[PDB]
């Protein structure tokens, strides 16, 4: 039962007037669609002169039902330069594939799919409101704002679900947003015994059906295991899906479309009676089935007036305003039909001039905030969403609208409630103490593991950790990480309390050697020996026992200068002294021999006093250990008194002959028995001097074991019973 | 101006009847349409009862002028179960956006676009044809087939190139196919000037338009140089695309598709006159436009029949059989309308029993060969392509048939000409000898570049090369390689020349000595010296000569435990029966303890003679190097005679002393000169053993060096004038 009422040129429109008669998604909006004409026709502010007319079907939602009447457009072909709207999804995508075959173009005012995008099928489809695939983009874009970057979605089953969900991983993983598990309700009850297994995801992404998602709620009392709620757009403001559960469905959050309703409609339309409207076929029709009467007037307590009234009188305007520039730009100087509006070609219609338009929606204010009804580039409206909230503040439910957005999220961060006050970050990994700083993800992305790594090593990243490097302990993070001191022996540690008193000997050793030197040189035996050879023969003693404090007293290069130096000079006076005395005794102005032969090998030293390390170095044993005080090698200065030992090998030759006859009173017991002796302790510390860790004992305390037994045991003999 | 015949059930046709009369791809196939209903509906072997019934348009190939008569088919919903054809690949693709809208099947009689097949919008188009997204995978399996691996493609623009050259590259990477150029005609000319500049590139894969290929060859008489045309559809067997280049078109081959033609259909259409033609609005009018009268008849001289009106019979069948399965399977007992004739829902038509059925073309034999009329799941009958050839035997051109191929190649295999007789491949990188075996790809596939490896490797691989392994030189291929022998110096080389001459002066060392050994003890010098000390200490020098070739003859594991072994004997004979002689001498029952000391560094030997390596080594130098006849070392063997010269260290210090005091006739003169020249040469052949390659001469010759000036200048003074 269509109307067709005449004019200059004509729009057509199709609307659900079947379901009986809808009134709440139906009859008020084409009511609606009938009062902008009513105003655009009349103010002369917008078209002056081509009068608009009007002719609509009724689509009663059945697809093959719709386009039994959409030809009855076509068959002109009451010229339509336009068919206003496709209520539904599934009717807007039969009347989109019979008007790109004419060249003619689309505007719906409500239909939301995500097929309806495509627009290489589709060249001549602009809706309005915005599609379905932005709210993939609009909670993918909040949950990064919050940080609860691991989450559990649930969808519903047919077309609404599988294509938003679908678009909503797609659309996280640039935000890095991990999923857990995914549902599909056609189960009954059992959807949340599948879900409490993994249960670090506390963040219910429910992207439901409208009956659908009421089923799993009021199931969702018997285990009476709450959440976070966050919902997509079939919740909205339905005070019915939350019917009894606002103790189980407390705090949660919802999007819906936003609307300012147009508040002269409500003048418009509860002045209608069915005494005069002639200018519709079912006014009459709709006022039985409002009252059930076999026929009161629309007062306001019946007229609860529809959400979307301002999307048909926004998207008709859009048609309204891409023709008031065609009848000036394509036609100056001509307000009425200019004969290049006969035909109007709708491929320079919709593609040119009507794609990219801009302007103000009537009947509201701010008209440079919000009321800018642009496009994109693919024929449809910006975002304008609500951000509504169940903060109950103990009425019962009190539904909240904290804030909006368009492009960025605008909150009004006061209302996060979870248990009392929580924001649950429901986060899988938990990323630990610098302790375990090996926070490595191990195969797969978002949920890592701590580890505590080495403790001679630093975290070289966020899930690296490297040593620092040789000798220095790490710091007290991953930070520059210490350094590695030598072993200070300076103080007692009981190491100075031996040494310090076999000093004291070799403090002894040139006290008793002095007196025979000047003072008792008339003595019956001292001008039978070599009384200028002992003083050389005595002094290197005395060497032995410093060489040891020179050697053995902290870690210095000059030390080490000491060090190397001090040992060279303790085995010429140990057997040059000794043999050169003893030959000229074996069988006396050819005892000036044994002067040059102490440079024999002191004198190679000094080729070597520069060659190998002099300043320090540090050795390392397992993990923690810098102690190599010169840098020298164990086996260098044990090579250094190889010839050391050689020299004293034939130390012990002239003992065997002079075994048992004495040129003097005890010269062949007291010295014969000395080499033999001499040679004990000499043999005795080499192989235990490559064997040790505080190594002073093995050098100090051996040394002074030769130098007091020489004096003592050799030449202590022939001056203790002299007195 | 339709016609509508009536019947029990009516099919609908599109066809161009306009430009003008198109008479050869027009109303020849509009004839034949007509003709094939005038069998079915009375041929009683197919349908009996329900009459069929024909109503037809004209499609006059503008699309928008198509779709104002499509409407009139559909305002039945006379009713029609399905359309036949749309001619052309534009009026097709757009009754294919209106007749998904309906349910309706349509089977297209030639259209063959490649967007056509994209079922997931049109799920209600089958056309018989095939896509010409085959002829991307007919040629692309003859190439490799000839292996003519590397090409130059040239398209044209629009619909036609664009399609199948971007589904020519697609099918080609799979079989090892690697394009060089790609062009786009929309430039004269210049366009082979562009094309010369890839010259190992002389196969043309030529997927052109028809007259867009006119100007290409007609213009590549200009250059004069020929190619091998392989080309796609737009040859044909046309014989104007050839008009005159016959010497420049010469040698090329080309595809189109089989149809053995309906002999009785020119029985039929030759049988018709405008007189006896009422059922027809278009005979009539033909007949003016056929022969330009203002009004003769048809005869065979004017009636050449058009290629594919097997394609319409064909393709009108494949209805009227998945019809015949429908009044006897959906309503058995009932050869009329049953009552579910009612209602013929197209879902359940198309694509239940019309998708995949199979059946025989009228008018031809072999009923299993051919004329299986298959469909695909797309809606697409199976290739069956001619390769026609232009192998002109030289009457001018002669267009020759080699063959046919439906899913395998299957040529007749006589037909290749290119220059005289020439199969060029048109490769690239033209794989070389295994001399350069490192054929290997740079960068990309299909071009690879021969590299000569190292002349110590063989190849790895087809690209890869690598060394055999040290020792042995490579094969005469990348086989496995060979062996790698030492030195064998066992001939004479110039080196066993020289000590097989010494030997004889160790030949003739016990010769002499054996006079004074028994037959001449009674010297008054024989019983003076050590007469039974002598025939130990002279009988070593024989070992020494002997030594050397018991070294030196030849890499034995035998002979290494001679060489080690070899000289430990050498020394004690040189310093034990020298020293312990000359010691009672410098002063006799006290000569029996030299016996024992040649045990002492002797016995050690014994000891490391097990340790190190016995059998044999192979030391390798710069690349081409095993010999290491003995697995020992350099140093190995010095130092195995380190004691050896140390034992005679001590053997220059008895000549010191008795240089001057002969106890004998000449015994402080000839032994005492003997050990001076005895560490002579013992010093002197030690740091040249370090340094040698043939290394004899410093073993053998140094050996008998010294074997000879010890009997000579010391034992042989004391016998030479005693005679
Ligand atoms: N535009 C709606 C949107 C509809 C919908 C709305 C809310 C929740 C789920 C849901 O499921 C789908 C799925 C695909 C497309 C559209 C929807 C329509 O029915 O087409 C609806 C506002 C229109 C009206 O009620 O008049
Ligand atoms: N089927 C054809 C094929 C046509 C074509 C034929 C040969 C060479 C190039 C070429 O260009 C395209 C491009 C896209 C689709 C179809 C074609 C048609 O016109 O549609 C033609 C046999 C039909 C007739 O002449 O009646
Ligand atoms: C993480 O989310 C919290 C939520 O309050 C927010 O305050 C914070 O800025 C976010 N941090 C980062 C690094 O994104
Ligand atoms: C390469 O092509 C030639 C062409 O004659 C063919 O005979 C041969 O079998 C082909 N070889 C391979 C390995 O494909």
């Amino acid at each position: 039962r269509e109307i067709k009422i005449e004019g200059d040129l004509v729009l057509g429109g199709l609307f659900p007037i079947n379901e009986r008669i809808n009134e709440d998604r139906g009859i008020q909006r084409l009511e609606a669609m009938l009062f902008a004409i009513d105003e655009i026709n009349k103010d002369d502010y917008l078209l002056p002169g081509v009068k608009l007319g009007v002719h609509i079907l009724d689509t009663c939602s059945r697809d093959t039902y719709a386009l039994e009447q959409s030809l009855e457009f076509v068959r002109a072909s009451l010229l339509i330069a336009g068919v206003i709207g496709g209520s539904y999804s599934s009717v807007s995508i039969q009347v989109a594939n019979l008007l790109r075959l004419f060249q003619i173009p689309q505007i719906s005012y409500a239909s939301t799919s995500a097929k309806l995008s495509d627009k290489s099928r589709y060249d001549y489809f602009a809706r309005t409101v915005p599609p379905d695939f932005y709210q993939a983009k609009a909670m993918a874009e909040i949950l990064r704002f919050f940080n609860w970057t691991y989450v559990s979605t649930v969808a519903s089953e047919g077309d609404y679900g599988e294509t938003g969900i679908e678009a909503f991983e797609q659309e996280a993983r640039l935000r890095n947003i991990c999923i857990a598990t995914a549902e599909k309700v056609g189960s009954y009850d059992s959807v949340i015994r599948e879900l409490l297994q993994k249960p670090n995801a506390r963040v219910v992404v429910l992207f439901m059906r409208s009956d659908d998602s009421r089923e799993l709620i009021a199931a969702a009392s018997r285990a009476n295991a709450s959440f976070t709620w966050v919902a997509s757009d079939g919740w909205g403001a339905q005070e019915s899906i939350i019917k009894g559960s606002e103790h189980v469905a407390y705090g949660a959050i919802t999007l819906e479309l936003a609307s300012q309703p147009v508040r002269q409609f409500d003048r418009y339309f509860q002045s209608l009676n069915p005494y005069n409207n002639h200018r519709n076929p079912w006014f009459r029709d709709f006022w039985e089935q409002k009252f059930q009467c076999s026929l009161l007037a629309i007062d306001s307590s019946n007229y609860e007036q529809e959400s979307k009234i301002m999307f048909v009188v926004n998207a008709v305007y859009a048609m309204a305003h891409a023709l008031h520039k065609m009848q000036r730009t394509l036609c100056p100087n001509t307000t009425k039909l200019c004969d290049a509006m006969k035909i109007l070609d709708g491929k320079k219609l919709y593609k040119d001039y009507l794609l990219k338009i801009n302007f103000t929606a009537p009947f509201n204010p701010n008209k440079d905030a919000d009321s800018i009804v642009k496009f994109d580039t693919f024929g449809d409206g910006m975002g304008r969403y609500n951000v509504f909230n169940f903060q109950n503040v103990g009425g019962k439910y009190s539904y909240l609208k904290v804030g909006h957005w368009a492009e960025t999220l605008s909150l009004d961060v006061n209302s996060i409630h979870w248990s009392r006050n929580s924001v649950p970050t429901s986060q899988c990994s938990d990323p630990c103490a610098p302790n375990e700083m090996k926070n490595m993800q191990p195969g797969d992305v978002c949920c890592w593991i701590c580890i505590p790594c080495e403790p001679y090593e630093y975290l070289a990243d966020e899930f690296t950790c490297m040593d620092c490097g040789s000798g220095q302990w790490p710091t007290a993070d991953l930070t520059g990480c210490y350094d590695l001191p030598e072993d200070y022996i300076r103080w007692e540690d009981a190491w100075a309390i031996g040494p310090v008193t076999i000093a004291c000997l070799g403090f002894m050793c040139t006290c008793m050697v002095v007196t025979v030197f000047i003072k008792h040189n008339n003595t019956p035996l001292v001008k039978a020996s070599g009384r200028e050879l002992c003083y050389i023969l005595l002094f290197g003693v005395g060497l032995s026992y410093c060489m040891t404090f020179f050697f053995i007293a902290k870690p210095s290069p000059v030390i080490c200068a000491l060090r190397r130096l001090g040992l060279g000079s303790s085995f010429a006076i140990c057997y040059s002294a000794l043999l050169t005395k003893t030959n000229c005794i074996a069988r006396q102005v050819f005892i000036c021999l044994g002067l040059i032969l102490v440079q024999i090998v002191m004198v190679s030293v000094w080729l070597i006093l520069e060659a190998p390390g002099t300043r320090r170095y540090t050795l390392a044993e397992k993990r923690e250990t810098v102690i190599l005080k010169c840098n020298v090698k164990d086996s260098s200065m044990l090579i250094s008194l190889t010839y050391d030992v050689i020299l004293v090998i034939l130390c012990t030759v002239y003992a065997f002959k002079t075994r048992k006859c004495p040129e003097n009173f005890n010269e062949a017991k007291f010295i014969g028995f000395t080499m033999y002796t001499t040679c004990i302790i000499w043999l005795a510390f080499l192989p235990i001097f490559y064997v040790t860790s505080s190594d002073y004992r093995v050098q100090t305390t051996t040394m002074c074991i030769s130098v007091s037994l020489s004096g003592f045991v050799v030449l202590g003999c022939l001056f203790a019973p002299k007195v």
